[PDB]
């Protein structure tokens, strides 16, 4: 067992093994901290009250668990997790370990006219994180500039104002509760297209500004796609709207490598069934000089049998005890 020692950071405790030094907060709280074992930079996350409630308690341990599987180079993952707490009895904390990485895609958009070299390595690094996760059978729903890390070698990494909002792929905003791992897609055409233009593709100001703006490019519904609306409100809709066809991205991103152009048709398709996925997007030619498909790996089978379970507080509470405990760390 390691040896601790206590701090305070900004009116909260922090409780850490003497493996760690230089804790500085960054913004769960989060600090950053010197890796004494590697000379890593980390970040250090103390869970904000994680067994104050059901609900706080399912959440923490499905971090926990998440994080515990992901073991890939463009997704973050978990170099430690530990407790203060010598007993389950008195487990009521938990502290995760990540690397550090220096900046976000929004850092580096707001700061810098990408080359389109740099967006092919950029974009093909999320779609490799997006592989393995999806294979997974996990989604990530959020992706986002700010949720993608950077390091200056530009190396990146996938994470767990930009608003979420101007990322999430049409079925969402409508709300369809039968989305699948193709949202993701749209999520990543769409910091593509911003990288490559340095500007949002679609701000919406609200929800129907969003779909306004995205419906303008892509265009409206055909038959093919009204035919597979289960429910009469979103059909009600869809049959509302102006007839528009869909802009030729060569008018859109002028001068963009047109094998870039062509991914963007590929990913920013309104029907999700006829979406490109990571893997496919993967062997795209615009990723030639970085594809290679002996070095794109697929994940684990994922159990997430968990999310569908009902269970006490003190369960969600052992159950994370028992995955802090079991913790093998990284090589
Ligand atoms: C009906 C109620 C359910 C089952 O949730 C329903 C509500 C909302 C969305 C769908 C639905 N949407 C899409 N994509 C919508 C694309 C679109 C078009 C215009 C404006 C915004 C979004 C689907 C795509 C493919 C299939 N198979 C089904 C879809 N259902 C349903």
């Amino acid at each position: 067992r390691p040896t601790f020692y206590r701090q305070e950071l900004n009116k909260t405790i922090w409780e850490v093994p003497e493996r760690y030094q230089n804790l500085s907060p960054v913004g769960g709280s989060v600090c950053a901290a010197f890796d004494t074992k590697t000379g890593l930079r980390v970040a250090v996350k103390k869970l904000s009250r994680p067994f104050q409630s059901i609900i706080h308690a399912k959440r923490t341990y499905r971090e926990l668990r998440l994080l515990k599987h992901m073991k890939h180079e463009n997704v973050i993952g978990l170099l430690d997790v530990f407790t203060p707490a010598r007993s389950l009895e008195e487990f009521n904390d938990v502290y995760l370990v990540t690397h550090l990485m220096g900046a976000d895609l929004n850092n580096i958009v707001k700061c810098q006219k990408l080359t389109d070299d740099h967006v092919q390595f950029l974009i093909y690094q999320i779609l490799r994180g997006l592989k393995y996760i999806h294979s997974a059978d996990i989604i990530h729903r959020d992706l986002k500039p700010s949720n993608l890390a950077v390091n200056e070698d530009c190396e990146l990494k996938i994470l767990d104002y930009v608003a979420t909002r101007w990322y999430r792929a049409p079925e969402i905003m409508l709300n369809w509760m039968h989305y699948n791992q193709t949202v993701d897609i749209w999520s990543v055409g769409c910091i593509m297209a911003e990288l490559l233009t340095g500007r949002t593709l679609f701000p919406g100001t609200d929800h129907i500004d969003q779909l306004k703006l995205i419906l303008r490019l892509v265009g409206t519904p055909g038959a093919e796609l009204l035919k597979k609306i289960s429910c009469e409100s979103a059909r009600n809709y869809i049959q509302s709207l102006t007839q528009m066809p869909k802009m030729n991205f060569a008018n859109v991103f002028i001068g963009a490598n047109p094998l870039a152009v062509d991914l963007l048709e590929k990913m920013l398709v309104l029907d999700s069934d006829k979406r490109i996925t990571a893997a496919q997007a993967l062997a795209h030619a615009y990723f030639a000089q970085y594809h290679d498909p002996d070095d794109e790996p697929v994940a684990d089978p994922y159990d997430q049998s968990f999310e569908s379970r009902d269970l006490l507080i003190d369960e969600w509470k052992s159950l994370t005890y028992d995955e802090v405990i079991s913790f093998v760390p990284p090589p």
